[PDB]
């Protein structure tokens, strides 16, 4: 997963260029879960990071958007 | 994925960590490639990272381990 959220980067903007890239695996809900609680989060600028991690497992992408709006 | 690999910690070591961690959700296959192409790499130590990113894609868990032995 080569995308990267810029530091000045949109959150909901990160998140168009990463399920572009997920898109083209054409990922399952379950591997599309895994890349949201994971890569997602892991590959967030630091602002943001910070903020996703606090919210705990389960967190949901809608949950994400909310918490890193911008 | 909490798991990181140290900065002196053997390749091998974090490895059987990070898939202690992966078969406690069952992963299938599939989860555990993808897994492995992106978390298993973007969570290795500096020195470690550098070169399994130069692996380039497809690399194997085999490979990765083989070029970060030690």
């Amino acid at each position: 997963l080569d995308i990267r959220q810029g530091p000045k980067e949109p959150f909901r903007d990160y998140v168009d260029r990463f399920y572009k890239t997920l898109r083209a695996e054409q990922a399952s809900q379950e591997v599309k879960n895994w890349m949201t609680e994971t890569l997602l989060v892991q590959n967030a600028n630091p602002d943001c990071k910070t903020i996703l991690k606090a919210l705990g497992p389960g967190a949901t992408l809608e949950e994400m958007m909310t918490a890193c709006q911008g």
